[PDB]
């Protein structure tokens, strides 16, 4: 079974952009004078810790006004259905995906026979494309295709303003390649080899300098939020983790496609 995540302080990470999510899946909210946006649903049972720590920051979590995800996956997207009936926020998922969250994963092109991974049927109430953009309130988030790991996973930009400087946020949606997954001649994925490779060309020409994820451990959360609680400078502007991190997962990507090309 999924490790069921524990709670995590929340904080702002720069700007207008706060962590709301756990020890392990990783939120984010975007407050604005015209609402906030959140990012990852996350696991039903995380719904409650999303609300507190929004709460906990002082702001409503009745002025969710647009959920959004890394990916659709249940440990991102199973919480949304609660999300959308608690608040009525709009909820936005890349084209590529928005089969699966119909579906609640049946349509999954991995995980589509694996009823462990399934998880409440929603709607999607705007479909996005690559590049397009969400607006709220002045504030403007990217959505970049970066697809292999989900056909639609997204990685997420925006400029903070931190300080009296301005940085490039970036919150990777994944690009992992799960145990199990067939780089070779996938049968109902073809294109997942091409769509990785695809993900690391943007991801290595990116910009990065608030370097986040859609789980804490890709980005080293827990040991820079110790930083930031001691007053350092903003330890989450990381924009060598982020290049070395990309530089990794793209090599794991490489790694586990000679395995199954030459193992
Ligand atoms: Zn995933
Ligand atoms: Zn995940």
């Amino acid at each position: 079974a999924y490790p069921m995540p524990n709670p995590f302080p929340p904080f702002r990470i720069a700007g207008n952009l706060y962590y709301v999510g756990t020890d392990d899946l990783a939120s984010y909210l975007i407050v604005t004078p015209r609402g906030n946006i959140l990012i990852n649903s996350d696991l039903e049972a995380n719904v409650p810790m999303i609300k507190a720590s929004i709460k906990k920051l002082g702001f409503k979590f009745s002025d969710t006004k647009i959920l959004l995800i890394s990916h659709a996956h249940f440990d991102h997207a199973a919480g949304s259905e609660l999300i959308k009936q608690q608040t009525k926020a709009k909820y936005m998922v890349m084209d590529e995906d928005v089969s699966v969250i119909l579906s609640g994963g049946k349509s999954d092109f991995h995980y589509a026979n694996d009823s462990s991974t399934y998880f409440t049927q929603s709607t999607v109430d705007k479909v996005l494309h690559d590049g397009e953009r969400v607006e709220l309130g002045g504030t403007v988030l990217t959505a970049h295709l970066t697809p292999g790991h989900t056909r639609g996973c997204t990685t997420w930009t925006m400029k903070l303003k931190d300080h009296g400087k301005q940085y490039q946020a970036v919150i990777i949606g994944s690009i992992g390649v799960n145990p199990g997954y067939k780089l070779v001649d996938n049968i109902t994925y073809p294109k997942i080899a091409e769509d990785y490779k695809h993900s690391i060309k943007v991801l290595e020409s990116m910009r990065c300098d608030i370097f986040l994820g859609s789980h804490a451990g890709m980005f080293d959360l827990k040991n820079k939020y110790v930083l930031l609680s001691k007053g350092q400078n903003n330890p989450f502007v990381d924009p060598t983790g982020c290049k070395n991190y990309i530089e990794q997962k793209a090599n794991d990507f490489y790694t586990e496609l000679k395995k199954q090309e030459t193992g």
